């Protein structure tokens, strides 16, 4: 219906309303020494959080066009939860510094396309001078330091994890559980986990993330579809999809009946029907843990693929069949936590769910120091980058100084002056000098135990210069009439 | 939906408001001078009372913000109420104290962090110099000279609950129930207490406080849950969990059955279920009076925990065992109020219960001086105490000086100059030296019968601290908008 | 849901303005020269009253807090109706002027808990000085003399109950009912009264007031409840409660089944059930009149009590069983009013109801001078009277003053200026000398016929100051919010 | 709910308000000049009227205060229509002026409860100087004069009216009803006339006044009530009361079912009750014409009532059966009109009515002037009177004045200068002399046959000062809020 049409400045300037207030009030929660933002719950006492993801879902402008701004960036943003993280908060404190001075350019007269331009340059120039400085982490003795420092130091899950990992390798398929007892073990059934997710979120058991749990459910899959639905133990459906569980068959084109039947032999599949102990659905990825079929029927198919494989002259289809089978022949780790009571386990299962992910990210890419100081050491490559002309230039320098944001904040919100701390920070010369706001003084931020995965320092810095681009170059904005 | 975000010092300001109007109605009705609070029915005359605690849970103020500082305070001092005793509204007007002092401080750019730290170090430090200066009681002329206090001089229930202790332990089970006659006795039936409440409130029969009364409910028991329900004497279901009573089955682990067989022979679980003459039920503890099963079989079970501690080299599930041992060896005391007429026997059950809780809590940490002067004394301990900085500092004093303030209160209810009654119990020597504003002289709070049990003098000032901590560390609030 | 919480004075003006309204439409209707009150009738021409109490009723005021202020003390001096007389518009005129007095004080500086106390000994000294000083009412000459007056000169009225109380004794149970012809007479069924009322109030048949009239019913009785409800004459159920007429049994303890059977003889308890012409119900007494058991089943029980106590060496049941004997050995007087049409019967019978409760009431304390001047003569008792400082001596003069308030009003509403005719009363010297408004001479108030029950001039007056009191020392108010 | 409580003058201010318009809108339609008054009709062409008693009816002020002035004067004029007469708008001109007055004074200062009471004396002085005043009417020729000017001399009717009176006495039972034909005749059937009306107003055909007619109903009757109603030719039932026609059986007492009987012989009383040709019933009075028993069943109870009375020694209870026996040995009489159509008959009929009604209050206390002029000659009986003081005073004058209210209206209305026609009626000797307005000329009111019943001069004036005092004794008003 009815539609109003804000052009120029004044939707640019509506933008940057609604993202300050979303970034204004997210960061206040960043560091060590974070402040809490309280959340006016609509039944009984207010909600008390320093999460600062559980504040960007908070927000929501009534004005169309703040909302618009605060919408998008806190979307891109939080796909850097894509490997759950500190990225979310990150991504939200850079993009605010980038298009605040973005736009002042733009405002100057500065050609927009070119500073999004010089913007893109000088980002991958950072994203790559990060990567050439993350340390490794490969060795049990790493994985288990990581696993320890990301569980406040909790030697005993460093080594929980680290164990799983020894397991099934350092890219495997682990699923943290609780227990009964206070025993802590890492099995390895025998299950396996596509890459997809469900179809309705609504078919979702939200507990804490999106995910569904299922106990012991029916495991069932066809090469058609699920048109028409005329025709003690939850249901789970694998097909191509719907005109209880829902999730669509993996693999594809001649590989999709060989998916379903990997997976078939994995669950059995009331009689002629695969069973599994659990089954846990996400957005794009789903994990059955202990399936139900027998190691004979298993080893079957992986003798199969082996020997199939072991015939393929393709070049290509060799891994679309070398991978399918460690699938199978690969098997699911998964950490049993267990504690005295049930104010224990769950707990623990919440610390160690925790720490395992941003391991499992640490291996991924490597780490680096944390504190924000990552991105502010790397912009010291961009000491003689130059663009096509000035206005590109400006893009350049606009990230040169936006990589200083989460770091000063985490410093003013421990009560030292952020314009100190990047100072030094910037006259460094060991890259790995920095500044630890827990205790207040300067060093090498790794021996210090402030390490960062770094696909999240890295992530995060993307996203955040993704939107600052699309928003510097808006030109204008269509919202609904109240 | 929606919402208004208000940051810095405008969602200080708001919160500050919506806790002086809680801090404000409530500690009117403090001492034993204190003075009414009239509370609009709606329907009939209005209610005139002098409790603290009902006043707190009429207090909902209209402004989204000034009723998050209210609803905040109001919760966390509802807490110290788990002792049941003047800790709520002494927990109200110390947070009011410290908030009021911080913001005030913060405003004047003192580190809130710091603050905050200076505030915690304080407290503990006080904490604990109250609980070195609690006398004790253990002795059955203590346990009856605290009941009868605790009873405003009814001599006669103070011997009552010594005698019901002396029959059960210090630290036993029991449950003062109305009589017939005017015959009032000490029997000990042979019950039961889990240390879990109930699933839902609106399970409660409340008549005056959330517990529920079951006069000869139906004891069931089994390993699984409440899922599907498709499958004259009351009900009483103990599971897991629920997809009348409804309670949790008790303990953890391998001691999940064990517990529940402990009390299936308890109840003696229709043919094969287990009985009791009555059941209470309240948020995180349930008690089974005089069950049904017999001596004998009650005599085997603690006859095998015996033999099994006996042999239990564990010296970790040593006291797993014996423990649950005692709910069998132990019994549950009962003390019978009995009077003239309902006018009487309802009456003075209110005042034995009301006593016997009072007395309950003293023997747990001891007692000491009451008056709100255990405050005012132990915080002479704060005399040299100094912290990591300036701002550090001024955290410790603000609660040298918000422990002045329950007693400055009491003084001014009375008419006295509260500035008086602290200056002079400040510069005393005697640690049991006070104001007692029912007579309004000075001396040994003791030997007044002014005290108070040290476990509410010490949760009060620890809940208020935890909030005004929060408060006073609170950067932003998010609230619907209208 | 959000309310307004009003303090300090700003609470008190607005009590203050509720009660002025209340005891300003009410006094207007004092004394022999009362002025009338129109009051608006939902339908048809409005309703004008002189009667204090009906007046009060209709009062109900729009702003909350001022509301408050009426709803309270039209509450208690409602319950100085007890007695059933002008108490009720002279504890309000009372509370009227002690609540001014009062809060001027308070405004003033005066300590409000002292006030409360000068104001509550004062009263308790006059509350004495009365009692001290009124003639009694045993002879059957003086107890159909004070029948006669509180039927305006109805000498036929006060012999008529003077009759009854002869035949049933000073405090026995009557109860006057309307006849057929013209035709008074009082007879002296064989009936009951318990001490008990109904269970709702929706059960009654208010006619002119909360009554149950109940004609032949049913009177059954057991020791149990009224749970379940499941299992030409109305019906009338007596036990412990449930969960037509409802009334709890009579009695406690061993006296609950004892009780039920004194009476189930005096009913016969459908052919084993019991009996009764007629059964009254009120707030909290129940009459039986005209049972229908047989003199035998009647004159064993007393037999049987008899004899009972006449083994009882106990000094306590001694009361407990003589007691309940006379409800049997006893009857029930019950004068029969009786006229030329239902325009007279139904019109005599509320004056001799209305003088029958004056006598009743004026024969448990003594009758003393009406027309106001009780009050101001026990003021007397003042004059040297002190307290412990200036506040307790204001609290004291307060009272001093405010009794003179119903005489200065009745003289004001008759036309004569009330500080005169205080004056005068006040340099008295015969403990009975006033002025009498009806003829507006001066003299002996018991010689002139102006009398008032001492029980509700007592009444009045103790309640007045009670709420005046609370009022007094109220601090804060909490309504709701529009 | 939430009530406005007006006091002293600010309640009396608009009482006075409502009395004003209600006395103003009904006193333009008074005497032989009367001005109309039109009113909405809800439906057509508005209603144009001269008839001060339908525009009472419409008078409904919307502010509730000057309502209630209104609806009181109204209600209480309006009992002056017992008689049916120009009573109810003298009452209304009276009342309006003496309350003028009377708050006029009392503003001054006048004690309010004295002129009440000069007022009422006054009154009563005058209520009887003009009984002592009225021609008497009983002699057939006066009672057909009285019955001729009545219906502005329809000698005929006058006639008709002194023909049916000398049938069944003076003080009979009367009926007019329509006839068929253009005759008139006045039978005398026999039937009966209670002293009762109906219970409720929605059992009435209103056609013009509050009366049932039933033709042939069906007259039923028993000792009981009409609690339980489960157990061509209309019905009516004669009980004690309900829990068509209904209407509560006549008598009391022993007379009751003797009542029932006497009438039960007159109906008859399918095959075993009474029965009637026509049966009308009104507000506090029924009359049964032509019934059904048979003269001998007639007959035997009117020789055993003689008999019976014939034995009685009973001072009393001789009129109380020599009464109840003329309602069977007297008849009811019953003009029969009858013209040439419906627009005839229905006419006279009105006519007949209306004349019969003033005859039949003429005979009642006989017949004096008209035209307003026997108030001003009765109010010469004041000339010496005095009362207990100068308010007392002012009482008196107030009615010494009022009393000119109706006549000089009645003199402006025609154009005198009702000032004049005042002084000379006042100067008057002979206390039959006035003004007749029809002609305009002063002399002999009784020659110019300018007449009223005395009862209805009587009554208005007695009913005037009846409210007049209330008004003026009133102190406080409560209304509902809007």
């Amino acid at each position: 219906a009815a539609k109003e049409v804000k052009f120029n400045s004044d939707a640019r300037d509506r933008m940057l309303k609604g993202v300050n207030i979303l970034a204004d009030a997210v960061k206040v929660t960043l560091g060590p020494k974070g402040r809490n933002v309280v959340i006016d719950k609509s039944f009984g006492a207010p909600r008390i959080t320093k999460d600062g993801v559980s504040v960007a879902k908070e927000i929501e402008l009534s004005d169309k066009f703040e909302n618009m701004g605060a919408q998008m960036v806190r979307e891109v943003a939080s796909r850097t939860n894509d490997e759950a993280g500190d990225g979310t908060t990150t991504a939200t404190v850079l993009a605010q510094a980038i298009v605040r001075e973005g736009l002042k350019a733009v405002a100057a007269g500065m050609n927009p396309m070119d500073l999004k331009r010089g913007i893109d340059v000088a980002t991958a120039k950072v994203v790559e001078a990060i990567k050439s400085a993350a340390r490794p982490v490969n060795d049990s003795s790493e994985v288990a330091q990581v696993g320890t420092i990301s569980a406040n130091g909790e030697s005993f899950i460093g080594q929980q994890i680290a164990e799983a990992m020894q397991r099934v390798g350092n890219e495997g398929v682990i699923t943290v559980e609780e227990n009964k007892g206070m025993e802590t073990e890492v099995e390895v059934v025998e299950g396996m986990q596509f890459d997809r997710g469900y179809l309705s979120p609504y078919f979702v058991t939200n507990a804490d993330k999106m995910i569904a749990e299922l106990e012991d459910a029916y495991i069932l899959l066809h090469e058609k579809k699920l048109s028409s639905l005329q025709p003690q133990k939850p249901l789970l459906i694998v097909a191509e999809d719907v005109e209880i569980a829902a999730v669509k068959a993996p693999g594809f084109g001649d590989r999709r009946k060989a998916m379903l039947q990997d997976i078939a032999i994995l669950t059995g599949g009331i009689d002629m029907l695969g069973r599994a102990k659990k089954v846990s659905i996400n957005k794009d990825n789903t994990t059955i843990v202990d399936g139900a079929g027998e190691k004979a029927e298993i080893e079957a198919r992986v003798s199969q693929i082996r020997q199939q494989i072991e015939e393929t002259t393709s070049d290509y289809d060799r891994e679309k069949l070398q991978e399918r089978v460690a699938k199978l022949a690969g098997g699911v780790a998964v950490i049993r936590v267990g504690g005295m009571t049930e104010i224990e386990v769950k707990e623990r299962k919440d610390r160690v769910d925790d720490a395992l992910n941003a391991t499992r990210a640490a291996v991924q890419e490597g780490i680096v120091v944390g504190g924000g100081v990552a991105l502010v050491q790397g912009a010291k490559v961009l000491e003689g980058l130059s663009g096509a002309n000035s206005d590109q230039d400006a893009g350049i320098a606009i990230i040169r100084r936006a990589l200083e944001a989460p770091m000063r904040q985490i410093a003013e919100n421990a009560g030292v002056d952020g314009a100190v701390v990047a100072g030094k920070v910037r006259e460094s010369s060991d890259k790995a000098f920095g500044f630890n706001a827990q205790t207040e003084e300067y060093g090498d931020m790794f021996k210090f135990g402030v390490i960062d995965p770094a696909k999240v320092v890295r992530t995060a810095l993307e996203d955040a210069a993704s939107v600052a681009g699309l928003l510097i170059t808006t030109e204008a904005m269509i919202a609904e009439k109240p």
